[PDB]
């Protein structure tokens, strides 16, 4: 991969990626409309960047999403497709950083910045049981 | 509302709300360790800003998330009880932004700000079923 360059992810909104999917848990959220919830956005942000960085991971190793910030302007119902475009900013190491936008093909919905951190999975999988109640 | 307006909420993170959970869609996502996703951390933290704003909304008002902004530097298995604390810092138009913290016991696992506006409901949902395919 290279600074510059532009990675696409599309994604089609179904049904159990609203708001209410999100936390079926939240009374106060069950009355939001049916819409792509900013959590599954993030979450599909991560996932396009995750993809883009494959080719860079080594055999044992992971990566974590340790920063997001992005706008979420406009709103998305099931069925639209949702293409997130992820631009590598940053590579050094053990940290890679990505301007993200993502539009549902009538709006651009959001825009930012992301940040994450490549992991040796084990040693992550053990300071996490660590933490295990 | 004022600015320095807290409102602080508890959450015992259920095996559901593990990154597998928020895209099961995601053969990379599948591998994961079982930790609380950073999506399903931005949703808690839209929560409690959704919750601390309700009181002063008038009837036919809503509220939509329009950015997110947050770290998030500390890993979280289900079980652990994460906390989150929402500050109201500005408040422009029909628009307010929060500082928003979240602390699983053992960590202070992400931080940084949210944004809300202040929508007319009915009118909202009518656009976004005018938007659905």
């Amino acid at each position: 991969m290279r600074v510059g360059e532009r990675f696409t992810h599309d994604f089609v909104v179904p049904p159990h990626k609203t708001v209410r999917h999100l936390y079926p848990e939240s009374p106060e959220f069950a009355e939001f409309p049916e819409v792509f919830a900013t959590g599954f956005m993030v979450g599909l942000m991560e996932w396009a960047c995750v993809r883009a960085m494959a080719p860079y991971l080594e055999p044992g190793e992971g990566s974590l999403g340790t920063a997001i910030c992005v706008t979420h302007t406009a709103a998305t119902p099931p069925g639209l497709t949702v293409t997130v475009t992820a631009e590598l900013r940053s590579v050094e190491g053990r940290r890679l950083s990505w301007r993200v936008s993502a539009h549902d093909g009538v709006d651009e919905i959001g825009s930012g910045t992301h940040e994450r951190a490549v992991i040796h999975l084990e040693k992550f999988n053990a300071k996490v049981r660590q933490k295990t109640p």
